[PDB]
């Protein structure tokens, strides 16, 4: 009847300004606030943080702004025999230490076509862009870089949509960086490089030239943000998984355990 927990990002890492903390559990918690309770987050320089539940196995934590570049940041999830609801105990207690990294924002501007990587505010890379067409367009909003691949076939059907259905597809990309669990990648696009400034052609992902999606890959790291604007879609669910920025921090902050 035992709960294990999993705490990311992992000990020692080095981590961009959007990273939040993310404990995992292999049941489902019952008492969010059990489970809240037993997590102590200690940050250097200190800031204020709030716990926010994007499922009932995984609790977020982050504070109201992106991390101050050089913060360090201590998680203890302190969860042997505590009982997070309905006889469920959790199995031992976890723990991480991490640091914060350089701030690298990089901007999608569907208006110029453009995504703007800046680090601590300074231009650094302006690669033309190619995003999500009309019929299938990228959200707007902020996103969390999450894993990368070198190579990797971008599947449809990963993500429960045949590939011969009307918005599935099935092709092989290089250097691909992760910032939506609902599938958009930054990565290399051979075939629109004609269109990367000038129209939008892709099922979502933020096409790239090779050699502009091989410096992505190499230089921008889990936790650093790409914030998207002026695209014809919605704003990209704050429940993504690398969405929590697009949640307010009132709502944030008062968080959802009873929920």
């Amino acid at each position: 009847h035992l709960t294990m927990p999993y705490v990311m990002p992992g000990d020692g890492e080095v981590v961009g300004v959007g990273e939040p903390v993310a404990i995992r559990f292999d049941e489902n918690i019952a008492d969010r606030g059990a489970a809240e309770k037993a997590i102590k987050i200690t940050t250097n320089p200190p800031v204020e943080g709030a716990f926010y539940w994007l499922n009932n196995r995984e609790v977020r934590w982050r504070p109201e702004h992106f991390w101050k570049p050089g913060t360090a940041v201590d998680v203890a999830v302190n969860t042997y025999g505590v009982d997070l609801g309905e006889g469920m105990f959790g199995e031992d207690n976890v723990q991480t230490h991490f640091t914060i990294g350089d701030e690298v924002i990089a901007t999608a501007d569907d208006n110029t076509k453009i995504l703007t990587v800046r680090v601590n505010g300074e231009v650094v890379k302006s690669m033309p862009t190619s995003m999500g067409k009309d019929s299938t367009p990228t959200a707007n909003g902020i996103y969390i870089v999450g894993s990368r691949y070198k190579h990797i076939i971008m599947d449809s059907s990963t993500y429960g949509v045949p590939v011969n259905s009307p918005n599935g597809y099935r092709t092989d990309v290089d250097w691909a960086t992760q910032i939506s669990y609902s599938g958009v990648f930054v990565h290399s696009a051979p075939w629109s490089v004609g269109a990367q400034g000038h129209t939008n052609t892709s099922h979502g992902c933020l096409n790239v030239s090779p050699s502009n999606a091989q410096w992505f890959y190499d230089h921008v790291k889990r936790g650093d943000i790409v914030e998207v604007v002026n695209t014809v879609g919605g704003t990209l669910p704050g429940i993504d998984g690398l969405g929590d920025w697009n949640i307010p921090w009132d709502q944030w902050r008062a968080g959802n355990a009873k929920a």
